[PDB]
């Protein structure tokens, strides 16, 4: 149906085979929960733009299997002494030397924002939520990323939720609190 046929218009082909393993993974169907997978979708491509902003800055952990993106965090942590977290990450930023957690919401930024704190409960993980409304919040106000990049990310979003609307599918989408 629609939201499927969005996705391949809007996300290239290897984002959307790699949301399709995460869904296999669960044991989820891509064409039965459309909004998880659409959400999926979103959160990889922000994870990449977020990274390649960046001598790179970051390090991507998120979209690489389990075993590879335990292994790149372990490496990351026995050559920084970092502390190792308690869930995967989704970045590593070799400058300000952090791991990222990054979170897209539907909701108010400072309710996810909230709920990723206290999922986490790790004082060293930098967290960086960004909306469908252009907003933003982040640890100690700090956005690790300069304002163009924010911002080319800010209009991806919009663009998707703008996108979604058309197709009339953001309203599904937003309701949804899935891949949140
Ligand atoms: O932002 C995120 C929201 C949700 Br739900 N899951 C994850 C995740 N990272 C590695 C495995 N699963 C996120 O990074
Ligand atoms: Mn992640
Ligand atoms: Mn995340």
């Amino acid at each position: 149906s629609a939201m499927e046929d969005f996705v391949r218009q809007c996300f290239n082909p290897m984002i959307v085979e790699l949301a399709e393993k995460a869904m296999k993974e669960y044991g989820e169907d891509p064409k039965i929960e459309t909004n998880k997978f659409a959400a999926i979708c979103t959160h990889l491509e922000v994870c990449f733009m977020y990274s390649d902003f960046g001598k790179h800055r970051f390090e991507i952990i998120e979209g690489r299997d389990r075993i590879m993106a335990w292994t790149v965090v372990n490496s990351i942590c026995n050559t920084t002494g970092v502390e190792k977290p308690k869930f995967l990450p989704d970045l590593y930023d070799y400058k300000e030397n952090r791991f990222i957690e990054i979170g897209v919401t539907r909701r108010e930024v400072h309710i996810y924002y909230l709920e990723k704190a206290n999922k986490i409960k790790s004082e060293k993980t930098h967290i960086h939520i960004f909306s469908f409304t252009g907003e933003e919040m982040a640890t100690k106000a700090d956005y690790t990323l300069d304002e163009e990049s924010r911002a080319r990310i800010k209009t991806r979003l919009f663009t998707i939720r703008q996108e979604m609307a058309s197709r009339s599918l953001w309203d599904s989408f937003r309701q949804s609190e899935r891949g949140e």
